[PDB]
Formats: structure tokens, C-alpha cells, sequence
């Protein structure tokens, strides 16, 4: 008969955009 | 005899969150 | 005599980390 299953192959590899700019400062 | 485990499986397919907002600007 | 290889294994499980903080805001 043929062999089993072979293993599970290996885990996938995700990478790190910048937030949002912040508000304005406080009013003059 | 039965045969030998297959061969590995292939790779898992990570995706890339945005970071939170930036500082206060500087005082009107 | 031995008998064919087994099937394949599976595919292997990515995971998503969070950008870095924006850029400042501008003045107030």
C-alpha cells in the first residue's frame, strides 16, 4: 500500500502603516 | 511493505495593523 | 516490494504588528 500522509508544512511567515497624524495643539 | 509518509505538505499562507494617532502639535 | 509514497502532507497554518505611532499634529 502506499505510505501515510507526509507532515504538515511549515507555518506561513505578516509585516509591521504609520498611525494617523495627531491633532493640532491647543488654541492660541 | 506499505510505503514511505509522503512528502511535506506546503507553506501556510500573515497579513500586514495601522498605529494610533501621533502627538499633540506644538501650542497655538 | 515497498509500496508508493504517501499523499502529500497539509499545508502548514501566518499571523497578522501594529504600525508605529503617526507624526506629530501640526501647530495650534
Amino acid at each position: 500500500p502506499p505510505g501515510p500522509p507526509g507532515p504538515p508544512g511549515p507555518p506561513g511567515p505578516g509585516p509591521r502603516p504609520p498611525g494617523p497624524p495627531g491633532p493640532p495643539g491647543p488654541p492660541g
